[PDB]
């Protein structure tokens, strides 16, 4: 496959560039931007052979415009998503909060104790051990301890406020459903996997409190 | 022949990336590392098509090993340049030192008084004001006060030893050429613009001693 390092390392370096481009295409697709892949590859090949069809100024200006197009799109989408998610989330929480056995805390956390459990009331400095599933209001799973094959262990004050607050509502052996406003979660910015202003739905099983 | 932005921007993006890659190989080349360009393009193509002959894990392992090769090669080049420059400089100094009017000091500084000047001899805690031009033995100018439109002012013992010692051989109004061994200058490490073990040539005019 590879005779020596000048080959293998080259190939690796190249594959890394190829991977980078694919990743870039993926973020662009989120914005409806679908670049011409053949042209993307040809520019790489041409440049690499010192035969670019575009002058240095043209490249620079073209990229400048492109990067502005991308950022402009990205911002409008963030703006729209944020507004839409805040609204849909409020509606969702409002409806759920009315259901049998569901409660709303003074902070806006909405929760449903499924099993109370038994033992000490969890406190901020405790280590809790849990199984859990996290999904968005449309059902999209973004996190899931089961898939890693072990429960998550963490300091109660080391997670999002909705968790820090919610788990205090049960004890060891308990189970609770938490419907958390973005204000007690990842807010407007969100994080990878979690869009701006997302209400999060967690199904949690509290296995240990130590 | 670009018909639209999705074609043109993709090409520019690829070209920018290919140029980045080409420039990287150029730097590697300066260290004796000449990767196989055909394999580099095959890696780009294969990865872009999700058919890389190296898994992500293998790519990373290969690249980490490559980074260490690169740094090892960088250090090798330094050592070689350090040795070569020490030899060339010693040769330059020895020849110059035999010429009429040139002296060698106890420390190995080589110097040529052009004009004695008149007044007090510069002492360690004094401030000196000088015009000078600094060249490597091959003639490459690395510093030239005249171009700054003003002389340089400094405490005599706050600079490289070659200057500290050298300027004591003339007086205000004098001029001296200093041929300074690396040991009395920036030594094996050098500094930006001055390679390892560079003998330095300074044409100096001593304007004031205060």
């Amino acid at each position: 496959a590879f005779k020596n390092d000048d080959q293998k390392s080259a190939y690796a370096l190249g594959a890394s560039l190829g991977r980078y481009m694919e990743n870039s295409l993926k973020e662009q697709e989120k914005l409806g931007i679908k670049l011409d892949k053949d042209q993307l590859i040809a520019g790489v090949q041409d440049a690499f052979a010192d035969k670019s069809k575009l002058s240095d100024q043209e490249i620079e200006q073209t990229l400048q415009a492109f990067e502005a197009r991308v950022k402009s799109s990205a911002q409008a989408k963030m703006e729209k998503d944020a507004a839409d998610n805040e609204a849909k989330g409020k509606e969702y929480r409002e409806k759920f909060a009315k259901e049998k056995g569901v409660k709303t805390s003074s902070t806006g956390l909405v929760y449903q104790v499924v099993e109370a459990g038994k033992g000490e009331a969890p406190k901020d400095s405790d280590t809790v051990v849990v199984n859990y599933k996290g999904t968005l209001i449309d059902g999209k799973e973004f996190d899931n301890s089961y898939t890693r094959g072990e429960p998550l262990s963490f300091r109660l004050d080391g997670v999002i406020p909705g968790w820090t607050e919610g788990l205090k509502n049960i004890k060891k052996g308990g189970k609770i459903k938490l419907v958390i406003p973005p204000e007690l979660a990842y807010g407007k910015a969100g994080v990878p996997g979690i869009p701006p202003n997302s209400t999060l739905v967690f199904d949690v099983e509290l296995l240990d409190v130590k």
